[PDB]
């Protein structure tokens, strides 16, 4: 059974949505990727809710009341075989001085939410 | 060329056991869904379970977080597609309307479903 760690990010207050998502894709992702590789993350997914995706979300959610649109600026998902992979990553000396301070440059750190699940996956 | 993701956040049917909910989802709903997902070109389908098996792992990951920060639904479905017309056509397929749609009422609280639509980046190692 594979597990999934989901991180639901509200963008830094005052930060443009364009600045937020550019930082996430162009700076945070290449910062993250070496740690994810080193600690055996199977899959990493970054989900963006911005001007580009919003009309598609509005079409998919047509006929739903707005409070049914569970919308965060960015959602990260890490799929792993064991949560110890993630906990060891997060305490990695280098992680604490790179990925952790970078959070304050794109996330409202008073509002983050998360979940841990077991998953089934299908590809075609 | 950006992939899109449709996320469906499901609260279990009132009075349904966690065990019954997740067995129905994995064993009945998934094989019901898989042919439609294939036919309509969904790239990836992910079913995320929050039950007795995952809960101590989530408690460990979320250690030190206030309970209201644990955004927890019973089941989360994610469909990754090249464009949303794939999904909308699937959902209006007459066979979908008499199989997948009624099956929702046998495992989901249909007054409480939430969703989102996002564009995604994906990495494998």
């Amino acid at each position: 059974r594979l597990l999934c760690f989901s991180i639901y990010v509200t963008k830094k207050p005052d930060q443009s949505e364009e600045d937020h998502h550019n930082h996430v894709s162009k700076v945070n992702a290449p910062m993250m990727i070496p740690f994810l590789k080193k600690y055996g993350i199977v899959r990493y997914t970054v989900k963006h809710n911005d001007a580009y995706s919003k009309p598609k979300q509005a079409a998919l959610m047509a006929g739903q009341p707005e409070e049914n649109v569970l919308a965060y600026d960015t959602v990260f998902e890490m799929i792993v075989k064991d949560i110890e992979s993630i906990q060891t990553m997060q305490k990695d000396e280098e992680f604490l001085r790179t990925a952790i301070p970078d959070l304050f440059n794109f996330a409202d750190m008073t509002r983050t939410k998360g979940s841990g699940t077991w998953i089934e996956e299908f590809t075609f």
